[PDB]
């Protein structure tokens, strides 16, 4: 793991102290500059934070400042950068109906107040992202909110912090992350394809893009690698959060990789084998996970450290099944690439494509029909250098 | 029912023989001049079709050339409209990996050349509407596929479509319709969301929309009419096909109503309580659903009205929830058209909001965060109308 | 609502003081004495309870002693009874791997003191139920959870709880309750059905029986009120928890008939008509809800009597369903009845089924599988009964 | 593979056309000769059959007996065995609402017939156990069947065929298969759970176990190992089918070890390193998959190959995962073997565990509840084993 590789951590992760829905914590609580020694440590390259996950909700400018002042020191010593940040809008009680679309007026003026400060910081300790999470943005019952009018209030703010942002020259990028469900019954803008759509009808599109999480899309039993490649067709991929969930059930936030292996493997090669050699991300590789609740402190780091490793282990035979000839001729065989050439020829419109006898008239779509893609026989290869058997 | 209403029937609905992936069929074939005059005779105002319903695959020009004469006749006849057309690419084995994202680029080409045919026909026949079912474009397995190269050779295509409808001046509006899986493995474009966000990359951005199925969303566990909402916001909905289905499962084809039941309801009253007091939607409410298998033609039939009968019936109580006082009073309380007040006065912005100690300094969220919503009591009150005990 | 009707409500439901995986509590705690005049107030005819619900873990035997007698005073004023009684066994930290089949031993051993004590108050109460609920029984890695060694531990605590209850002569009867996941990644007797087949494995299995939950079932998608006729098929129907659900998702306990209607419809009909036109099911319609997160007290007590007006407005629909004569008429049309008779006529055994040409050699497969069952119809007029349209 | 392996084939597996709900076959029909030679050749040891796929619904006994005929010769030839039959109840349409509990009473009595006719020519052909998929056994609507008459008439048709056997001393062993839903909305029996609840109410439970199948449990996103380790515990497996699936949708069927990876190797891990070095089970290893339906003849063969290199490349990492010394480290410090040891000391009853204040009284649960499992640890190490990475 290398400054290079690009790993960060929330500090609500490691921090995570294992008090469920149904039970206490089973861990107490890790002080930021200890968090801020440890991931130093395991190889990460910054953290990333929650304002009121660094300053306890309520502190005066005192404590306040105190706390930012050492946090500061911290990553002074250890060389760590804070990549992102965001706001907690989903914690507090006044956020029952959500933060940017409660229902309330009053509650909506508040939740851009909040963020506009978490900008102020996020500017000054030199994070590039601000991530949106809509935690509490949705409803359990139908007729209890007007999408229409929400979606309306959700675009009202962001363009205003767009606004803010640029004004004061923070040069700040906004990152929407996509959540189906939990805590609200429905949230809005369930998956990266919906968060996607919502941002191009933003004021400045192009200071936005989407922030998607592993088990959110895996909540919905989506595939996460086809999402993620649309998203990197649109250029929004502006962030990522990698996790590990089990399908359709509460967010279970496990250990990258320790969920659809399968799907973690595909995952890292799209990332990583780019067009050209070149990785096709160059962002952050952001793991928003939770220590399993049966863990003590001395499970909480093996778990930060599991995260890494399973990256670098896909990594590394992600590399090589490319790399590896019959791979290269099961591709050849199976046209993959050939989805890259135009469908039509150069200047081809749809008159000499009428006019083009071999494209209907002529075409033996039974003869073609009948022939293999060799699919299987990939994806065979495939898993078998994932397995280390080849 | 009346011809207002717009209710709209598939060929391949009530034709469907019922030949399932684990059985053979129970009906034999319906003669589309006979499925014309039955849907007359319920109410149904247009009837749409793939290319392949109507003229069997391979059927010479004499032979094509009759069929259509036939049905315009039946047509003519009964009064019924075709408000919309689409093409089967997902049959014929030569399909089998796609036909517009095939790997295969004969087969794309191939693909083009049946849809400018069908477009035709559709022009032929005044349909206003082409949707676009994507059937088989994805994949099994991740390796197979180039999901970039694939959006790039589905916007291709599609640039030619509006291209060629545009030059003809054929005045066709494009609907993608968005499915997570069946059959393939995972579907390119699989939600509500992931079509807008595509269809806003195209050339003619203007003349593509979607037609969302609704259990198709609920395949994902989505909120149809959240999904539908957000549709509306976007001005995207150009089709929308009505049927049942209960959550994630192959695709069941059920009556609309059928499956979710509440969902069917808040569905219906976003459909038809509009902005003035007039309906939101204004299309074709579609019905792309299937008569079960252990069903005779008595039972096609009754189905077919079914779907009419489960519409006006949720239409009615939709009306009777939003008149009712008590209704008003809950809306009142829960603060649903609070939501549609701009978060900011008119002419505020972030400078003048930062000024603003009550959003913030001296807001009091704690006491805020005490009151609530009557959510419960607004749900209870529209479920007693579906129920009909008010 | 009569007492006949025997609504009961865990202490526990309107209780919940709304603090969920992400966010604080929004409502202050409820005095039990006052819930205990509350529900009494909105019909409910008994109150259950977690041993922790009552009394605060770690009180001592004088305030233990000291909650017990005003709670009991309650009661006595009020005339509500304690049907059921169950153990909190999840929320403490020492139980995080589970209480019975926690992989440490003392675990296990403390576990079945908390329930044997929890036995004596039960007792003392008048319960008729033990509801177990073994939330933390399972795993969230596969390798970590011998489960033939955590089914041998728990039907050894099992056993020695019957014991016990024969011994004490409290004349208690069990009831296991299933859930998929949450907050175990899996949950040991993730079903309905693996609780029963386990059930039969003890050594008094008539003492023991389960307890569904409706939202259980539902996150893994299957039919709550097919499961249930199962269940009452078996006898194994010792008390049910009713409550809503939108599939496979967060357990989310809204209020009965909110989540799954057309279910919530059929289920009060096999409880209510039974045979003999007897309800199939006496025991507790108990309500294992939670009041949303958005909500006030008084959403608190509208959703309690929401619960009562939900299954009250089914059972009344279901009722006239029944008694409608052209429902008779489909159902007589669909064979419903027809499946009772035993398919072999009165001392036919597989010699004279082989000797009946009519049953195989003579038999017309083809005439038979081209009659229809008219499900569709009568599915439409259970429906209708359901919306009040007829 | 060697024969000691045990890995059989259906015909139907290899010999699927691929023709699904949405579109024609791809592949032309193999032969059964052809099918039983290829077999041999990859290193099977058994093939299996439903009556309909070696015999032609509906073949003069003339042509049936020819069949047979030549297929034994070939089974001669080649050596493999024929371990399990079954009958094909759902095809056609006489059985569209099941075929032993089809509302229709001819039907239940031709459904038994039918098999009755494939016990005979099971029995002959030496075959062990018959499985029975009730996979039209169910309903689309839940007023269309009455579970309860359902489950009577299931059992009344297994009792029937349990004393055929017996009488006729064949010495089979029946292996019912459970599936959630798909061809019905919902199936009866729908998990492994509710099978084995089932199979303990026969008149004769010794002869009766279950068939599960990956893909049927992952359907409802239940844990197979866990299940299969339940069905073990009941000693209940008398068969599996193992394949591939991605959660909840359609019945993909892919190749064992395609769909979820982790679940795959846990699931070798407990079949081969059983109680005493040995096999925790010892019957066939059944591939019930389809070969893609982008495939050719090439690729099905690939894909059968496919299933016997998943199983023995995850067979030897579960074995070298369960030899290295970190491995067992970590087991011990996770505690997994001290769930083996009984919770209560030999001789110690619920007296003794009163009277014992180290179980309550002394007990110091904080302090225990604050020691970590490590199991995050242990699954790591799994996983690297699974990897090759160790």
């Amino acid at each position: 793991a290398t400054r290079e590789d690009k790993f960060s951590f929330g500090l609500w992760t490691v921090g995570w102290q294992a008090r469920d829905a149904f039970g206490d914590a089973t861990r107490t609580a890790l002080d930021p500059v200890e968090a801020v020694h440890k991931l130093a440590e395991i190889g990460a390259y910054g953290i990333t934070f929650h304002d009121d996950d660094l300053v306890p909700f309520g502190s005066d400018a005192q404590t306040r400042d105190g706390i930012i002042a050492g946090f500061k020191k911290a990553l002074d010593e250890t060389g760590l950068i804070v990549p992102m940040v965001t706001t907690n809008l989903f914690t507090h009680p006044v956020f029952k109906d959500g933060g940017f679309t409660s229902n309330d007026r009053s509650v909506r003026r508040y939740a851009i107040r909040k963020v506009l400060r978490q900008m102020d910081l996020g500017a000054e300790l030199g994070a590039k992202t601000l991530v949106l999470w809509g935690g509490r943005e949705g409803a359990e019952y139908d007729s209890a909110k007007d999408v229409s009018a929400a979606l309306d209030r959700y675009r009202e703010a962001l363009n205003l912090l767009a606004q803010y942002s640029e004004d004061r020259g923070y040069g700040l990028r906004f990152a929407i992350e996509p959540k189906p469900n939990e805590p609200r019954g429905d949230i809005l803008l369930p998956t990266a394809g919906h968060a996607i759509a919502f941002v191009q009808e933003l004021e400045r599109p192009e200071l936005f893009g989407i922030n998607p999480e592993t088990g959110h899309e895996q909540m919905s039993n989506l595939n996460f690698t086809q999402g993620i490649a649309q998203a990197l067709w649109h250029k929004k991929l502006f962030h990522i959060d990698l996790n590990g969930q089990h399908g359709p059930k509460f967010d279970q936030d496990l250990v990258f990789g320790h969920g659809d292996l399968l799907n973690a493997f595909s995952l890292v090669d799209l990332l990583e084998n780019g067009p050209d050699g070149a990785p096709a991300y160059d962002g952050p590789r952001h793991f928003d996970y939770k220590p399993s609740r049966t863990e003590d402190y001395d499970g909480v780091w093996e778990s930060a450290k599991a995260n890494i490793r399973m990256y670098l282990l896909l990594k590394e035979r992600a590399k090589a099944f490319r790399a590896d000839p019959e791979v290269q001729e099961a591709l050849a065989a199976s046209k993959v690439a050939e989805l890259k050439t135009p469908t039509l020829n150069p200047g081809e419109g749809y008159a000499e494509l009428l006019a083009d006898r071999s494209a209907f008239e002529d075409y033996d779509a039974d003869a073609v029909g009948a022939k293999g893609f060799g699919f299987v026989k990939l994806n065979q290869l495939a898993i078998e250098h994932l397995l280390g058997a080849r």
